[PDB]
């Protein structure tokens, strides 16, 4: 009690009865389990991203603009149904949905797309068709490709190798679907940029009552290395036909954010289903619960000690911002990225406070909600003459947008994470500002 | 052994940290242990024949509830019937016997505010023909349970109560309601029409925990695995939901339409068979029981104190089971609470015992048929080398292995207070 | 049931704190110990406490065992010390009340590489005259040890030998040193010497640390209270000297100049007494247990089993007591290594094992010399009531309290596998 | 071989129980002696050479005590302090400030007495930096000693002394007014049983600890140093007990006022000290400061417990922050960073006050300023980094954590840096 009273008595009693605060703050796993609480409403913007599949019931501008307002943040292009022609129209409508809200820049959501590979099939490795593909996404301008059937480093590097000189901005996500994916994880894992746990096919290579034991361990895997992570297939799939989901289904999408996950996705839901918008609308409303029962204070402490020492110093001031913003309850983190990179180690600690990452790259705005917790603001300005100014400007912007968003309100302490020059790979200094 | 090391996610269960736990889990490491968590299969038209009942036993059933919400007092007493028909198939070989429990599902209140008038007759059916457990639908404060436990009458003081609680007044009511039934049932069907449906995990992991914490039996129910009425496999959202309920601490698990209505029941069993076994080798009992160990009070009853030095002890040397002797069930719940790793294999002459117990997690009733010896000591003893034979002949013991032992000072129930180190032999 | 005045006694609130900064700033100067003290005192003897008078006063005071330093005096005048030890021990046979097993130790010269002549001649004296223990000076290797435990001649394996680390090599070897040694000594004058001063607490700690690991006793000695030896009243750093080796984990304390050559012999033995006591009840029992508990490794040792999980069961229900029959000490020491707050009470027909057990911190032991029963568990039901009836006797005990009991299956030594939880009436 | 040093395995285990098992006599200290050392200044150590060579041995704060002697002899070992510390400023690099502090008489058989009065009126006039208040027992006799230092004295440190039950037992009033606190064992080893000041120790050390208040452990440390060249076993083990309980500050009475071994009394505590802070148990240590800490919207204190979480991040060799009043640098200390804490200050009054917090080395800065106040800053930075790069604190490739403000005045503290040394 005496840890949080000061607070208690200036933040009020309110503050800390919702987002499952008296459950968060508790000194042991069990007593955390015994104060969850259904009237401790949620607050904080949902974090878990949500993965669409793109098909004939979610293929139309003003469906894919419902889609987008119901929380879609990353469009999948599933290549194992399907012509280029199709897949290039898909890509169009996603991208005129998208900048529908573009005029007003203070509130426009980037959503990233991704190809889903058809896979090797009967071969040992890349398939002529996969090659074909990779190349159309690249001429295509995809942010992610979601890997089928990857097996050992060698796969990834075969895919990396197709996509070419032109994509190596191109994140791969590696697809877990077999028990040699699963035993050959770790050398996956080292060479890809994140993994999906494909339980489709991994329900079917293995059987099915294990497959929660090589979710786990995949997202455990992942969460410890600081590496994003997919939990796909069944999410919700009832809802392929019925407006609400099972009792099955809303706990499974609960517990994969609990795990860890950093995104959920919908495959036949979006894809082909009778409710694609109520889908993402479900997906939304349970991920922004299950966030709030995220118990942090053995999940900081355990990122914390499992994190090997670092002399980067983006890593250093990952850490120390992560914990000056659980210190004062912040309701942000901005940080300033070119790449991503600072966003995502800030990600890896976990923080309740919403990492708010200002980009000048329109790419790593698609590509950071990989990221748990990372809200990308994409800043279209043109440079001011002096460096620290522009800098200035670019923080500014994120208060402006998190006000007007309602990440932030005046009296609140926010964290900012910038660099000492410009460029990527020099973040090292964390800043703590009160909001006027 | 390094192959015995291997097994049952044992390293994942010996790491320092929760998120080391996870990163050990290994999909090769094969679950040993015999499956802790009881399974509830609903009865009905899909499982009522006696030949159905029985495959249905070896597949895993542990209690057979019957839904009153359904069907006349005629239907349910000849379920009843088939049910026991199917359980006594198996009596002529006491040593592998398994008991089945008889839950009755009360129909509810529906618009009324307290017990209603089928629920009274209902009740009184459920006395005269001796079920074990009442699973009291649509539970809102502890008078309903006082109401339920009048309507049993003088006869019925032994017959479990469990409450169910499937609305928002339940859940903000809990622990009065706790306090005063024997367990909970999650009943998630009609908590998810009552309260925000992305709101009932919040609900079960917060039940599941209080139940925990108090020793009592918690239920997790409906729409487990839903689609395996009409398919044969289920999604992989319902075998993550099965492999959740039995890592949040849920005591049972159950089957309603999949196994009353369904074309798979048997299949249905052998699947929450499966998962709950997998899903308990990866229970992280490092953390576990030293957060049951400190949350539990201190106690002058030596039953409770002689339940935490055996599960002390199991632990200590990797005990393949602690044996038990109970007239109520009371010590192996004791035992059942701290969550050992160890199989408590619980040994009664009490018939409704043995049935009951099953309701605890990780207890394994043998019902004791004998008449009493003259010695005590040596009726003790009997019933001791009872649990040590069917415990080698189901396959959770071999010579070699460490047994706990867990008697009393003298006949009657309440007054466990030996635990002993025993060498299979 | 216990009352709050008795969770508020014997740093109660302080023990139960979740974390060690609280349960620093829950030490109250105001909490008075209830528990008998269990840090034994080693007084050396010498001009200032050969009496038999000024021995029986040293007994009374809290002397626990009785050092005869082989550095200076005969064995003629050694040999008339240990008979003097004996006469003042034997005086209070009478009084069940105030008889008390006082263990004779002797501290050899030392070495030379190896074993000197005159330690040859000594340690056979010591067999000769039956004494308990041997401080044996400056061990560096294990085959010093080797070289005193075949020293130990044919009749003398029985003696403890405690090794006295005194100087770089004897701590750069302690792992080997330890595993051959019966337990260990942190003689702190030499060890000044042979390291740096500021050093000495590192090794102090470490020592400690290890022997607690491995569940062996360990003596911390020299300059505890050195102003005593002309003061009646010790330093501020001397009290905290004292308070400190026991919060390390020491087993036993010890006096050298204070008690062999100084003016206040008995109020040097009635200080060490008073500040174990404070410091005791002080032991952060929550995470001490705990750890020992996780770095014990796995036993299929019935006595290493039964003994947690009769530590476990004493702190379930604050046991006054943990009585224990034991014939050479070892079930006793098991106990022991989980450091129970409850005092561990060995009931022993040995007069060695009684002196001995006196080495391992919380054992109180009592020598029985009754005529065997010719039923077996009724000797071992007679040996239990005399110490719950010796415990009544010395304020460990009343009706109404609980106590654990751990036995065995048969007699003979190696053989205790039970624990039971007993009401005293 | 980085890692064998300072008592880092024993410092890195998963539980209490292996720490002590890893404590090696091999594994030498390298860091920097952080817990002050507080000598008594009298007949054996008021000669101005004399003081040179107890400053050169590590004494940082010079008490004086003022139960006997004039104010004329007070002000004469004030002086020769001064001479001694300012005989060093010629290299500022180098320099060391020595804090002095008034031990109170106290109220005898009286509050607050009239001598105590005078005296500290005679404090104020002659620039004392703390007050060691003798015998409080409430928070009463705290106001009445911050109410004599008057107007000319508010940034006096009042340093409470327990020396009674009743001081034990109002302890949390006495703290919450008072700067900090001195567990005065001599008085209470009298006014209670002798067995239980220990326990008193330990309560007040982790009050103090969780308050983030300094605790000064006193009296018969050393006492045998009086008349012998080396200390007892029991000596050595209380000093280094007092730094491993918490302690912020261990003290010299007679071993430094009138012994024969001033000077060797006051290198056995600085040895003792850098022993006994190496093999500190920072793994669960920080755990819970971290937890105890209350949460807070305070700037400074979010980017404390920041800085000290970047610092143990990367090891990083000290965290340098910029202090007008010292108390940057106090919120830095109470979470107990093994790095050093390098306080720039232009203040030489909290320069000298700091040294009341462990591992915290005030550097006075005596450097011509900058024009633009950001270029001021960074020079203050470098200049952390010089003297650091001097003493041995640091070296080149070093990682360091700057801890600074957004504007110029106290209270402002809201910046952390990740800097590279060289
Ligand atoms: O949110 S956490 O901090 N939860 C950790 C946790 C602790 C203990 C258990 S227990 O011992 O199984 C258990 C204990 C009590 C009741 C009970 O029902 C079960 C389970 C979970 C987390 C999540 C993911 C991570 O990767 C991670 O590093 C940490
Ligand atoms: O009684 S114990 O459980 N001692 C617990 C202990 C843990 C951590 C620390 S600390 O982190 O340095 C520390 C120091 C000061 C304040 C503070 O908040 C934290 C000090 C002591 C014990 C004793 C001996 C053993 O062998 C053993 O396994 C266990
Ligand atoms: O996260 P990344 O890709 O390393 O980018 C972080 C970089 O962004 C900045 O904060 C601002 O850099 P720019 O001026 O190039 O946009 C740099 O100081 C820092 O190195
Ligand atoms: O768990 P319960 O119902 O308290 O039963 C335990 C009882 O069983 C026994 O072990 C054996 O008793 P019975 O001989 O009457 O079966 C008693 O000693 C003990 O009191
Ligand atoms: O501590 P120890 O030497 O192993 O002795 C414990 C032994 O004492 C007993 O409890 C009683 O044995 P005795 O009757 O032979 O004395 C044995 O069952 C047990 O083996
Ligand atoms: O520790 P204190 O007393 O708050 O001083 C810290 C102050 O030091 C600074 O970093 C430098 O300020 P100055 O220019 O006044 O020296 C301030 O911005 C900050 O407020
Ligand atoms: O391919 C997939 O997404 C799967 O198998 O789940
Ligand atoms: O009654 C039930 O089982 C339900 O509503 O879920
Ligand atoms: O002999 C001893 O005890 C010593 O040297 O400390
Ligand atoms: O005045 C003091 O410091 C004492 O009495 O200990
Ligand atoms: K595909
Ligand atoms: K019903
Ligand atoms: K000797
Ligand atoms: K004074
Ligand atoms: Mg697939
Ligand atoms: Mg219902
Ligand atoms: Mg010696
Ligand atoms: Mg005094």
């Amino acid at each position: 009690r005496a840890d949080v009273a000061q607070l208690t008595q200036e933040l009020g009693t309110a503050f800390f009865q919702q987002q499952q605060l008296p459950a968060a703050m508790a000194d042991t796993f069990l007593e955390h389990l015994c104060l969850l609480d259904i009237d401790s409403e949620p607050v904080a913007a949902r974090s878990t991203s949500i993965i669409a599949t793109i098909g004939p019931a979610s293929r139309s501008v003003e469906r894919l603009k419902e889609m987008i307002k119901a929380g879609m943040n990353i469009a999948r292009l599933n290549f194992s149904h399907g012509s280029h022609e199709y897949h290039a129209e898909s890509i169009a409508n996603v991208r005129e949905a998208v900048e529908s809200f573009a005029g007003s820049p203070l509130s426009y959501r980037p959503v990233a797309i991704a190809l889903d590979t058809k896979g090797p099939g009967s071969g040992p490795g890349l398939s002529e068709q996969d090659v074909r593909d990779l190349r159309f996404g690249v001429e295509h301008g995809v942010d992610i490709v979601f890997a089928s059937f990857v097996r050992k480093a060698s796969d990834v590097a075969a895919v990396r190798a197709a996509l070419g000189p032109e994509g190596h901005g191109i994140k791969i996500i590696s697809k877990i679907e077999n028990h040699e994916g699963v035993k050959r994880f770790d050398e996956i894992l080292e060479v890809s940029d994140g993994i999906m746990v494909a339980r489709g096919d991994l329900g079917i290579e293995i059987p099915a009552e294990k497959v929660f034991l090589a979710q786990k361990m995949m997202i455990g895997r992942c969460n410890l290395a600081g590496k994003p992570v997919v939990c796909a297939t069944q999410m919700l799939e009832s809802m392929i036909t019925k407006p609400r989901p099972t009792r099955a289904e809303t706990s499974d999408v609960a517990n994969a954010v609990l795990d860890g996950a950093d995104c959920i996705m919908l495959s036949g839901e979006t894809a082909k289903g009778n409710f694609p918008v109520e889908a993402v609308k479900m997906q939304h409303a349970i991920a922004r619960e299950a966030e709030a029962a995220v118990y942090h204070r053995q999940l900081f402490e355990e990122l914390r000690r499992a994190a090997p020492l670092s002399r980067d110093p983006t890593e250093v001031t990952a850490i120390g911002a992560v914990e000056a913003a659980f210190k004062c309850c912040a309701a942000a983190i901005i940080v300033l990225t070119t790449t991503g990179r600072s966003a995502q180690l800030l990600s890896r600690y976990r923080p309740r406070a919403a990492v708010i990452a200002v980009t000048r790259s329109a790419q790593a705005a698609r590509q950071v909600h990989l990221c748990r917790g990372v809200f990308p603001l994409l800043y279209r300005e043109p440079p001011e003459a002096i460096w620290a100014d522009d800098v200035d400007r670019r923080v500014q912007f994120g208060i402006e947008s998190g006000k007007l968003r309602g990440f932030l309100r005046v009296g609140d302490l926010v964290i900012v994470v910038t660099g000492w020059r410009p460029g990527s790979g020099y973040t090292n200094i964390m800043r703590v500002l009160s909001i006027s």
